[PDB]
DNA sequence: CCGACTGCGCATCAGC
DNA sequence: GCTGATGCGC
DNA sequence: GTCGG
């Protein structure tokens, strides 16, 4: 955090382009300003400076030296002084409700917790859920609970079929003190790029984790992509644990190394890994990698073993999980 | 100058 | 019902 | 909002 103010601006303005101007591009423009100067090891004395950064233009440049000039920015402090832009923020802090909904809601007179309370027939699945752990869902996640939790999903995972592989992922996994929510990347040997040779896999871990109390509620459900909210047990007269927010991906066997690259991220590093293989010739998902002909179309995936395959096919050294958080 | 900007699962909706 | 587009969050 | 060609 040698330059905490100035990220802490930039993300705000990402924030804002997403949530009340929706702006796709300028909230991952500001976003990947935001990074490339979260990591430059130097406290930064000018704009001039920060702009020989990638990803921080002009603009960007100028906000900087306002900032460092007056500790502060006009454009956001009116920002904040703007109800409906205020509004419209907060409203999208609730898992469920996004830029679309939020204003939507203000517009119908809905912009408070009280009224979302009073409301709540006007609110989707996943959007009730999220209003029902709004505070719990603002807390994060202390590695030592991590552990825990990890502890109870690979064992419970490993009493309905020994056979298949769960590892927790995201922040967790690049080893972070503490995390946002839990990601588990899921296998078994039934499920490959090649067949289903077994439905419901994805089902029954959830299922035994319900059954065990851990799961508590589901935002959403498919064949490959569970997402909910879980809690650990507390002990005798213990104080309860906040609720957590779960995902859990069911990934074909032999595509895990692409699928636990995806799963560790963070996102901001896929999107930059993302776009350097594009500018080698190839294209990344969570499956695959695979070359990008001539004319733009995808080819076939590659043989993955690792990985540093992944990062070797485009040109970049490897780097360990730590050190991907971006 | 200007097209392009990482990639995708699930929920919901519109049009047929 | 189906398919495609859009919303949301990973 | 930024950048590559
Ligand atoms: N927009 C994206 N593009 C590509 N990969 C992504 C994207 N978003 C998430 N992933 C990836 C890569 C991610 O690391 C992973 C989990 O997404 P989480 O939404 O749980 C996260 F990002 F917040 P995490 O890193 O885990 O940090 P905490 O949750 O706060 O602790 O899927
Ligand atoms: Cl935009
Ligand atoms: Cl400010
Ligand atoms: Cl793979
Ligand atoms: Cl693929
Ligand atoms: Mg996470
Ligand atoms: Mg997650
Ligand atoms: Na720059
Ligand atoms: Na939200």
């Amino acid at each position: 955090t040698l330059n905490g103010g100035i990220t802490d601006m930039l993300t705000e303005l990402a924030n804002f382009e997403k949530n009340v101007s929706q702006a796709i591009h300028k909230y991952n423009a500001y976003r990947k300003a935001a990074s490339v100067i979260a990591k430059y090891p130097h406290k930064i004395k000018s704009g001039a400076e920060a702009k020989k950064l990638p990803g921080v233009g002009t603009k960007i440049a100028e906000k900087i030296d306002e900032f460092l000039a007056t500790g502060k920015l006009r454009k956001l402090e009116k920002i904040r002084q703007d109800d409906t832009s205020s509004s419209i923020n907060f409203l999208t802090r609730v898992s469920g409700i996004g830029p679309s909904a939020a204003r939507k809601f203000v517009d119908e007179g809905i912009k408070t917790l009280e009224d979302l309370r009073k409301n709540e027939d006007k609110l989707n699945h996943h959007q009730r859920i999220g209003l029902k752990y709004f505070g719990d869902f603002e807390k994060r996640i202390p590695r030592e609970e991590m552990l825990q939790m990890q502890d109870i999903v690979l064992n419970e995972v490993k009493k309905v079929d020994s056979e298949y592989i769960a590892t927790v992922c995201g922040s967790f996994r690049r080893g972070a003190e503490s995390s946002g929510d839990m990601d588990v990347l899921l296998t078994h040997p039934s499920f490959t790029s090649e067949s289903t040779k077994q439905p419901k896999l994805l089902h029954q871990v959830v299922e035994q984790l319900q059954k065990v109390h851990f799961i508590t509620d589901t935002l959403s459900k498919g064949e490959t992509k569970f997402m909910g909210v879980c809690q650990l047990p507390s002990k005798n007269d213990e104080k309860e644990y906040p609720h957590r927010r779960i995902d859990i991906r069911l990934i074909p066997k032999d595509q895990y190394y692409c699928g636990v690259l995806y799963f560790t991220g963070s996102d901001i590093f896929n999107k930059n890994m993302r776009a350097h293989a594009l500018e080698k010739g190839f294209t990344i998902n969570e499956y695959t990698i695979r070359p990008l002909g001539v004319t733009g179309v995808a080819g076939e995936p590659l043989p993955v073993d690792s990985e540093k395959d992944i990062f070797d096919y485009i040109q970049w050294k490897y780097r360990e999980p730590k050190d991907r958080s971006e």
